């Protein structure tokens, strides 16, 4: 078996039925810091007790490090080949919340800063809102991707709080002032463990957190009811009283159709791969959009060029021809689980990089791979 998993964010995606095609053992979701260090490690105890099993592939929304890269180059890289690390779908972060009321929630983007600095501990704090009492903030536990997407917006936008939001996989690590401003809040572990507390019913109402669109509610259709899932983005533009948007992957898209492809003279370096959005565009960095939904994000795949058995070699390269194929593609799937498909011109790029044969990036070139790859 080819075996993989990482990332909880998309996880049921990866456990539909043929998303990931022939040869693929079902997608383990335990965290991108897991996912990270299972595929750099070879580590399959990040996935399960059975280590004889290898590790061929992770979800990850956390990007790799600069020394998680130059650590696989040097170890790894000469007989397993170049890592690969490439954006699957782009999603939106959903703020999903327990709190009754049949007012629209819709976060100013100031808001939602007071809300996870502890600024604001009371949802009377939200304009139009028309709910009162205390908010109780859930955050996930362990090195989460989700948290990578989530403290990169705060860092980026949350820019008159008393303390400040660091980028990290760690959300107890992120402000300045650390989780001490907040009272109660409650870690929990994975995309599902974080939605059960969320939803817990033994204690009292008032819980908010940062979610997967895939996880935030039951169906599509519940990620645009305001009365559970907060659109984010009420403001004042040009004079005029805007509403914000919902979480929905309709409310992103436009944004991520115009994310630039990674510089072409550079596309052997995994780190220009992922776009990282930004406060200013520019040197790489794109910036938050001032339409649509604002929290967005990739989450991304990471793979070996390399691998020992041929016939996964192929499988891999099967997979990776639906995935990023103009048609007979997994684009569907990837609607109807509240994410967004990559653009066209990505699409190409990956397949120009990692499939076409001649090329130097190519998954199982023979040039390249000639007696090396990961273990099968």
């Amino acid at each position: 078996d080819i075996n993989g998993g990482g990332a909880t964010l998309p996880q049921k995606l990866y456990l539909t039925p043929d998303v990931l095609t022939a040869g693929f053992a079902p997608y383990i979701g335990v965290g991108s810091g897991k996912g990270k260090i299972a595929f750099l490690e070879n580590k399959y105890n990040q996935f399960g007790t059975d280590t004889t099993k290898n590790v061929h592939w992770a979800g990850s929304d956390s990007k790799l490090t600069a020394t998680e890269l130059a650590t696989y180059a040097a170890d790894k890289e000469p007989g397993w080949g170049k890592l690969i690390q490439v954006p699957s779908v782009a999603t939106s972060v959903a703020i999903p919340f327990r709190k009754a009321g049949a007012n629209a929630v819709d976060l100013s983007v100031k808001e939602l800063c007071g809300v996870f600095s502890g600024r604001i501990a009371d949802w009377s704090g939200i304009t139009g809102a028309g709910r009162s009492g205390p908010i109780q903030v859930v955050y996930r536990a362990e090195s989460s991707g989700t948290t990578e997407l989530f403290t990169r917006f705060l860092n980026a936008k949350c820019t008159t709080e008393p303390g400040t939001f660091a980028v990290t996989t760690t959300f107890a690590n992120s402000y300045s002032l650390g989780l001490t401003p907040l009272a109660g809040a409650v870690a929990a572990t994975g995309s599902d463990g974080v939605m059960a507390a969320l939803n817990d019913t033994t204690v009292a109402e008032g819980r908010i957190t940062y979610m997967s669109p895939d996880f935030a509610a039951p169906t599509l259709a519940g990620l645009d009811d305001a009365t559970k899932v907060a659109r984010v983005g009420k403001g004042v533009v040009n004079g005029v009283a805007v509403e914000g948007k919902s979480p929905a992957a309709a409310n992103v898209s436009a944004a991520i159709s115009v994310v630039p492809l990674p510089a072409a003279a550079d596309r052997g370096n995994p780190d220009v791969w992922v776009p990282v959005f930004g406060a200013t565009t520019g040197g790489g960095v794109v910036a938050y959009p001032d339409s649509g939904y604002p929290i967005l994000g990739f989450t991304n795949l990471i793979f070996s060029q390399c691998y020992a058995n041929a016939t996964q070699t192929g499988q891999v390269r099967d997979f990776f021809t639906k995935h990023y194929g103009t048609s007979a593609n997994n684009d569907a799937a990837i609607e109807a689980n509240a994410f967004v498909p990559l653009p066209s011109n990505w699409k190409a790029a990956v397949r120009a990089s990692f499939l076409t044969a001649s090329n130097a990036l190519s998954i199982g070139n023979t040039n390249v791979c000639n007696g090396k790859g990961r273990p099968q």
